[PDB]
């Protein structure tokens, strides 16, 4: 999975925590 700051999709299902809809970085 990814770290915060990694770039995500609202639900990439690739962030170890979630995404940040206002950066599009993992939360």
């Amino acid at each position: 999975c990814k770290s915060p700051g990694s770039s995500c999709s609202p639900t990439s299902y690739n962030c170890c925590r979630s995404c940040n809809p206002y950066t599009k970085r993992c939360y």
